[PDB]
Formats: structure tokens, C-alpha cells, sequence
């Protein structure tokens, strides 16, 4: 069944990348894909983006496509593509600027998209349980040891990664609760 077209298309976006870094070398696909580490690379616009697509490890691409496919899935299917896309825009720009003002450009992975799902579906099946979307207590008990793990570095995580995006997604499914 579904996942939508959206869910998917960044599942291989995120593969056709990290296939990518293992041929290239990490550092050279970081290079063109990192956040701008310098202000005269600040027009090359995708870069605010394409840091989410890049992964370190088999671990660090399924673990977050995992939690993708599932949250991102639940999104697509009850809440629609347009939807998706736009948290995932909005959550991949302001967690990397996040991100970056904590500890500078060289980063990448989608799971500040991830803990922006994880924020959007908890207060959205809370508030506005129609949605058909939910997070059972058992993942909101994970995301918090995960948050917390980051801090004492179990491991080198993007921390202001997951606190704006959690904070990202919170925002958008209360302003989406409100409206009904």
C-alpha cells in the first residue's frame, strides 16, 4: 500500500544521495550540499535544504527513513502530500539554521525533519484527534530519551536539530488544531 509520492520521493532522494557519498567520499558530497559555511555561498539556495539528505552511516539513513516512512507516511495519507511537503521545507530550513548558529555548517541527516513529524503528530492527534494521525506513548517515550541522548552525546548530534524542529512541528499542529 502507501506511502504517498511524497514519502517516497524522499526516501530516494535520501538513497540516490548517500549512494552518492559512499562513491564520492562524505566530505565531497558535503561540500556542495552542506549548509553555506561561508556568506559568498549564500545564494547557492539549496544548500539550506540538501544537508538533510546526507547520511553517515547505514545506520544514521535507516534509522531516519524509518521513522520517515512512518511518520512522514501517516502525514501524507491522513493529512495529504502538500501538507508533507511543507513541513518538511519548513523544519529542513529552520533546523539547519538552528543547527548551524550551535555548532557551525557541517551537518546533515533528516531527523530534525523527524522530530518535526514526531512534534506535528503527538500535538496534532492530541488536539485534534480527527486528524486519524497519532503518536502512541511509547515513540513520544523514545523521542524524549532520543532528545536527551543528544545532550550527553551517547555520538555527535545535531541537538539544535531536534529542539527546533520538535519546536517546528509543535508550532505548525497547534496554529493546524486551532483552525479545525
Amino acid at each position: 500500500e502507501r506511502a504517498g509520492p511524497v514519502t517516497w520521493v524522499m526516501m530516494i532522494a535520501c538513497v540516490v544521495v548517500f549512494i552518492a557519498m559512499q562513491i564520492l567520499g562524505d566530505q565531497e558530497v558535503m561540500l556542495w550540499l552542506a549548509w553555506p559555511f561561508d556568506p559568498t555561498l549564500k545564494f547557492e539556495f539549496w544548500r539550506y535544504f540538501t544537508h538533510a539528505l546526507m547520511h553517515f552511516s547505514l545506520m544514521h539513513i535507516l534509522f531516519n527513513l524509518l521513522w520517515w516512512w512512518y511518520l512522514g507516511g501517516a502525514v501524507e495519507k491522513r493529512l495529504g502530500s502538500g501538507k508533507l511537503i511543507v513541513i518538511t521545507l519548513i523544519s529542513a530550513l529552520l533546523s539547519g539554521y538552528v543547527q548551524q548558529k550551535f555548532s557551525g555548517p557541517w551537518f546533515g541527516g533528516l531527523s530534525g525533519v523527524v522530530f518535526a513529524l514526531m512534534g506535528y503528530v503527538w500535538l496534532r492527534g492530541e488536539r485534534d484527534p480527527q486528524s486519524g494521525i497519532y503518536l502512541q506513548r511509547g515513540l513520544i517515550i523514545f523521542a524524549l530519551i532520543w532528545i536527551v541522548a543528544g545532550w550527553f552525546d551517547l555520538m555527535s548530534m545535531a541537538n539544535g536539530a531536534h529542539i527546533a524542529g520538535l519546536a517546528v512541528g509543535l508550532a505548525m499542529a497547534f496554529v493546524d488544531s486551532l483552525n479545525a
